[PDB]
């Protein structure tokens, strides 16, 4: 299909400082009308509903949501929420755009939770501990794995489906997936991981529901200029082995970001733009989704920078690669 750019930027925070993004569609990107950063073109959800989930109270404690952990939550009182939350951030139920179910407390597979993620594994396992004291490790990690997993599909696929439901002419699916895990430690290549191929393989239950696959390949300023375009040429290949083993082949669009995760005061150099837009396009991508936190437009010396990029360095890029 036609290659697309969607600008998915809280730009409407820069409009009380008569800065209201209009040249975004002279460079062929893809832009809400009016501005508006839930809107007819795209519309990104962050942790709508509420999954079941440990949050931090930022003090080295934690609260239960709903439950906690998914085997543990209540499915009504999620998908209740969930449908309230869409109405009050988006009403229009003829929404025909692309819908961004932003969900990241923790991933379906339970080995896939690291970091901030893993507390879920932790009191999965402790759920099962106290319920079987005399169990060994393995049964127990077994069963805590087992239950998490089923739970946790169950509540993601229901979503989904709910979502679909309700606005039956959008494109839905999960910031995120499919995972890679490419450019890490113990695995500084372009290449994912292997284990998350064939996980990301056994996750036909997930990609068959959505309407677009959305990996996210935001680049670091610790990784140099070429590990650059390896971590996002990875990410690529693997969304669109995902999608073309597929039934209905979903389209890929690659979130991205135009400054570092790492040092998010810096934009992205005007060679780190044009090559890893280069990298999308070649690994067969079907488009790109240009994100943006609150933070990068909540001053108007911020909006105007965003402004001056867009116009020198992105436009003129984004353009090129959608009209060379």
């Amino acid at each position: 299909r036609v290659f697309n750019i969607y600008w998915n930027v809280p730009t409407f925070m820069c409009h009380q400082y008569d800065l209201y993004f209009d040249e975004v569609t002279n460079f062929n990107i893809k832009r809400n009308s009016k501005d508006d950063f839930q809107g007819d073109k795209i519309a990104i959800f962050y942790d709508p509903g509420e999954f079941p989930a440990l949050l931090s109270l930022k003090d080295g404690k934690y609260k239960k949501r709903n439950g906690g952990v998914p085997q543990e939550g209540n499915i009504t009182i999620h998908l209740q929420k969930f449908i309230e939350n869409l109405d009050k951030i988006y009403p229009n139920r003829n929404f025909s755009g692309i819908g961004v179910i932003d969900f990241e407390r923790w991933r379906p597979i339970f080995r896939q939770n690291w970091g901030n993620m893993k507390i879920h594994k932790n009191f999965s396992i402790d759920l099962v501990r106290n319920e079987h004291p005399t169990w060994n490790k393995k049964m127990i990690e077994l069963e805590a794995s087992k239950r998490f997993e089923k739970y946790a599909r169950f509540f993601m696929e229901e979503t989904l489906k709910l979502a679909k439901k309700t606005r039956k002419q959008a494109d839905w699916g999960y910031y995120g997936y499919p995972y890679c895990f490419n450019m890490s430690p113990n695995n500084l290549v372009p290449e994912c991981d292997v284990t998350a191929m064939h996980e990301n393989d056994k996750m036909s239950w997930l990609f068959n529901n959505q309407n677009v696959l959305l990996p996210s390949v935001y680049v670091r300023q610790e990784l140099t200029p070429d590990q650059r375009i390896g971590l996002v040429q990875g990410r690529v290949k693997e969304a669109v082995r995902i999608s073309n083993n597929l039934k209905h082949s979903p389209k890929v669009l690659s979130y991205w970001w135009y400054v570092y995760q790492d040092e998010t005061n810096t934009f992205l150099t005007e060679t780190d733009v044009k090559k890893t837009f280069q990298e999308i396009v070649i690994n067969g991508g079907d488009g790109i989704i240009i994100w943006g936190s609150s933070s990068d437009v909540n001053s108007l010396s911020k909006c105007k920078r965003l402004q001056d990029y867009l116009l020198t360095v992105l436009g003129p890029i984004a353009i090129n690669v959608t009209e060379a």
